[PDB]
């Protein structure tokens, strides 16, 4: 699945929909990052740029210009062809092929952007421009405009507002398309799969990164490169850390592992946590925690639907786990005192949903406290946990458990789709999955 | 194969060494850098910090201070211990703890940094700093000079002079020790593994970037989790690019494919190309270019040892590629004439051999034109090519065919050792290797 | 005459007015600047500042917070009480006193800024900023605005909307109220008196500086400290040179000496030029060039009022300079093809008149090519002037005579009053007044 | 009075004579800044590239090349001529006639300086410079070294070595040469005439600010233009302000006057400072703190030699302050005693002594706590100061009397020359002045 052509120029016009007439809306590429010396990170693209373009190139930038209630149009700014930079560096798309290939109505070389934009903007009313982003962007923009107000002797004249696009794009963003909704199926298949693949290569003696190497290899196979965010690999106390990347040690007979890891494909992140045993069974101990994570997660997943908020589940889930920690011994006391004085903090102690989407930590507003009521469109994880510390003053059976399940969910009209249920989660389906790998 | 914390004590005395009495040389961590919004690409230390205490951590600076010809002292600014940031994170060294794992005199949390580098800067002559290469770096000590230069009415003074540390260490990472021979070794060794892996596994109808998910977890499988670089997948006329990255399109039947890549293990880079047939089989076109390139590595490989240099070596190569393309048509002419005017450089565009370490591009000096006189321990690249573009004005069997091969070596007393000889080059090798997959 | 109380306070609500609702305009003081290592120049606030507070202290931000279209209020930023800091350096306001003194509702101290100001714009629609005027307020506005958007945890929302406020406040400051005009009576009474009193001082053998010294005096005298702008004192030759501050060289027998200058009082500009013979008697060939200067001024006068325009004027300025200078044999041709060729440019190559205010230069929108139609109000000053240069390819009695006239007016309901006329201009009457002083 | 050129060539020489051979030493005009909108302050040249040059214009760039230890060269980077910009702001030296006005080898336009400094720095091993003054001058030095690392592949390479020149400028300038007392001398003339004047203008009714009117206007009448620093005018409770400036107030009859005023000649600071009584008569109790003051300065100016110190001196200043402060009742105890707690402090809280050049807080390494020992030509102000605040808990009288008295000297072979002695300072001499200028 992939999003079309049709589907970036739809963005843009709705964008250009909200702009008041006498307007223009600028929108920056990401900056090329070095990673040692001479050599850089692979491009990742600004998420907002992208939205809107699709198109991967540094040095690049994309510029709506609404006129009027009828007239407007799109002008790119982006690399110009050079034979030489090309066949050191990559082909470009250039001037030329960008109007047809991008669905825009000029290209401009980037090279000649601050002798143009000034004069894509003289005379305009408004700005839209998300300040403070990158630098590099917040120069250009800054320059254009002390043009235009330095310049009343040459008939230049500045826009006096300057509007942040970002409230309203990553409200867009908040809301997928039926497009959207698919590729991000296919990149929560796709993680599905590697997490199903490291439950399967998992024996004692493999170290963390093992795992990680196995869940990007079925990354790339499927076409997604690149993860979304840094693989977590977490055995034994190491699930207790909650982004642990270092993913270093060798993982023991008896211990639990916490693989956090998701691809990026077509833009789009998958984010899956899976926790399992790593010799295929889980110890009495492991397996009671496990339960009250699972029950968390089996709840939202029901619980989700339009009307309801992540506080409101978050809810039902910290009753969930606040009676499990009671029975185990974990926690002493009466259940909705404990409740009230938050007494699952120090065991469940970040949020049960984030948005996902072009970000794994997506953009769109939550509310206060994350009460924001759900609309269908909305995509969203569920990954309750419960982290019991190695030193922590419960009974001794349950230090060092750190178990975190994690899924991805779009809102529909009448629940949710869960998009990564094809990786099991069921303590019994994980074991056979496992003890059958071994044979 | 790994560095033990001795060496890294050893690199801090010859650094110390050759510092004067009353100075103090900084050395300061890579920042984080964000690949979209809050998320992080995976860390990746500065190589020279790297290269003075095998330490992965941000937010950390080594400071060395020379007192004077007896008298040294190292203090290291890193992370504190916080049980919700590392509960969040990852696990942090601290104070307590990097003195001893480190091998430094004295640790500070780095968050003091502005209030305690001035005082250790105090009355000393020299500071050495790498200016400009980090932006927060240089805030930091500008701050601390300012401070000092200010301060007089509390008996502070600023160090005059500011000496660039870099050349000398830069030369020091040039000649590697027995120590980073061997990591090197390995590294060599694990990217050979894994470009043999994507020779026996390549078929047409595959995807270029399947062959670098073959590479990438090959690497992995040797404990070697990150590539020193961006791997390239160029088949067809993919290959005429030399730093194509896209590696987006169908493997062809009858198309090469050109496969730069290289793990980075212990934070030492390994840099293999191989060029071979997407089907197993070089047609005969495919194979002329290929002797050609494969002549040079292998006469280059021959001649490199102390006394030599790469511009001599190459001089010799540039010889061999214009005699090959004259006896193909691809080049007219008398051949000393074309190599007088260079005609090989439509074809032969990049250098023969760079230097490899901490960096894949390592550092040091290279003299002008690479003319500088070759001694044991430096370690190289050796990456002839030839690029046929898919409209030169070229019979039209040659056009597309973009052919790299390249090997590392150490050289040694006697010549070079070959670090990535484990994975085949040879045209029937290649052929030979493909089938038995 | 002075700005008062009430007038800073209806500059304060007219802005609002102006304003959306759930909104905060933002308006930095000037920062100090270095003269030399550890002294600063004398300080002078910046002009938007002090036009809605009257207060001349660095370290201090206006916020004006309309909350809604009726409930508004003041929160002023500005540097604390400090026992030490001002037996050193002066008497601070600070923060009890600021209320009553300047008229706000509040007032924090200034160090706490970077503490309080985001929580002054939490939630708000729209920030009014002029960005790009000062790099330190650039820093504060940005780091607030930062704060506020990664801050939704703490529920912080930032404005989306960052609106410059300075087109509306410099089309406020383009109008000058009755006490404004009366301000800038007095700036234009007290520069003539100094320009007045430089011709009946000037001898030769005096170097240009003293005329600068006479002047700066006078200024001083009336109570106006500061000079608008640096004053400008060409003789011989240096008169061509139109923003000529070197003031350097001796003032000679036979030469015209040329003075620009003008006083700051209570922030607003004089801006007065005379042009007068150093011996105090023009010869025939400079008083052949200063009375067409002195017809473009005196005709400039007549003509200024509401429903014509600086550009308007211009045109009739150029028309009676190129027939001037024809008569003289300085330009050769018809005259209306001169005019179409532009061949007044090489003597006449700058405006006729600019806008006068809290700055010389003053703020407000000309139009194209200074086309805008004048209204009462508006405050101008007029400025002709001829330069031939010691080389230009003319009658050789007229090379290296610079000369420039200049009033203020401002404009009125049937035409305009003349700020500046208390210093003479007419040539008998400069050689009449430099006769009387001798006489001393 | 003037510095010669053959001195401006010798200052050059001197900071040559200096440097490490395969260097460059780069110095950097002031900046102009703005005073408001488009208005600019009058321009005041960096007093260490003035020191070097005698050139009154921004936009430039000194640097000198030491090649080895015979062969050596200067480059000035400075505006071109352009007839326009001339005509409308002022006569440019230029490119052609630099060389033989400033005494360089070779002038270059300061618009090629990023393509050009590069290239004087090419293959040399240190480079001079003073960084973190100005911040236009650190990005041209940093680009121009930026260009030399990264240029190998171009033959290029950047000094590795780049060192503060102004510990030894500023040596260089604690030192005066005769031709820089001659003007110093010439300075403090002017600034003495001008507080003569004042006190022969002062009567009750003015303004603070008509003294400075005064005071400016003399300076202006003998050639010195501007001021070294911000007049101070303090009448009254104002005298009690150290660096009083608003000098916004209407002197009374019974009030002192503090003037503390000096002028710029040729870059040279004079800094004077004289209280006196706005009626022309001193009160017994303004004599008696008058008399404390003026014993500290003539007693400073008597000790004041080669071999003692500015440390050494304030001591002897501080004992004569506490001794006059005890037999006035204005402190209460044992001399020795109070001189040990510093009592003298609420009352005297500033130094007695600073460098003077053409900085009025001059250049120069004053040593802990001002103990270096003084040689011939270091110039330094004497300002003793007695300030009783009007809420001080001591006699009634004395409240609100605020004093200074400040002359400059130079220290020759056998102890100090004043340079301001020609305004007077004994209480009977003001009286008599004043009372002549009445009559
Ligand atoms: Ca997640
Ligand atoms: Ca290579
Ligand atoms: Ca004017
Ligand atoms: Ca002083
Ligand atoms: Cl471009
Ligand atoms: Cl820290
Ligand atoms: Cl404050
Ligand atoms: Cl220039």
């Amino acid at each position: 699945s992939e999003i079309s052509r049709q589907e970036f120029q739809r963005r843009r016009q709705a964008l250009v929909e909200q702009m008041q007439p006498g307007s223009a809306a600028l929108i920056f590429a990401a900056p090329e990052v070095t990673r040692s010396a001479d050599s850089e990170y692979p491009y990742r693209q600004n998420s907002d740029f992208w939205y809107f373009t699709g198109f991967n190139e540094p040095e690049a930038v994309l510029v709506l210009i609404k006129s009027d209630d009828t007239h407007n149009h799109s002008v790119l700014f982006n690399r110009v062809r050079d034979l030489t930079a090309e066949i050191w560096f990559g082909r470009r798309l250039g001037q030329d092929a960008a109007p047809e290939k991008l669905g825009v109505d000029r290209a401009l070389a980037f090279s000649e952007i601050n002798q143009q934009l000034y004069q894509l903007l003289n005379g305009l009313d408004v700005v839209y421009h998300a300040q403070g982003e990158y630098a590099y962007a917040d120069v250009i923009v800054n320059s254009a405009l002390e043009k235009l107000r330095k310049g009343s002797r040459q008939n230049l004249t500045a826009p006096a507002t300057m509007i942040d696009w970002r409230p309203v794009v990553h409200e867009m963003r908040l809301f997928k398309s039926p497009e959207e909704i698919a590729v991000l199926r296919r990149a929560g298949e796709i993680t599905a799969m590697a997490h199903t693949r490291a439950m399967e290569k998992c024996r004692p003696g493999m170290f963390e990164y093992h795992l990680e190497g196995e869940i990007h290899h079925e990354f790339n196979r499927h076409g997604a490169r690149y993860p979304s965010y840094n693989t977590i690999v977490g055995s034994g106390e190491n699930g207790c850390i909650l982004h642990y990347t270092e993913n270093e040690c060798e993982m023991r007979d008896g211990d639990l592992v916490l693989i956090d890891a998701g691809c990026e494909y077509k833009g789009y992140a998958g984010d899956i946590t899976r926790t399992f045993p790593v010799n295929g069974k889980f110890t009495q101990a492991q397996r009671e925690i496990y339960d009250i994570v699972l029950e968390s997660l089996e709840t939202s997943l029901r619980l989700y639907r339009p009307g309801t908020s992540i506080l409101e589940v978050t809810g039902e889930v910290v009753r969930i786990m606040v009676s499990g920690l009671v029975k185990l011994g974990i926690l002493k006391g009466d259940v909705d005192e404990l409740i009230a004085q938050n007494a699952h903090r120090p065991f469940f102690m970040h949020g049960l949903s984030h948005w996902l989407g072009l970000d794994v930590h997506d953009v769109g507003v939550y509310g206060q406290d994350r009460s924001r009521i759900l609309e269908p469109g909305m995509v969203l994880t569920v990954e309750p946990g419960l982290y019991i510390a190695p030193d922590a003053e419960v009974p001794e059976q349950y230090r060092g458990i750190g178990i975190r399940i994690e899924d991805d969910i779009v809102i529909t009209e009448t629940g949710n789709e869960n998009l990564t249920a094809s990786v099991v989660k069921k303590p019994e389906e994980i074991e056979a999955l496992m003890v059958a790998a071994r044979k």
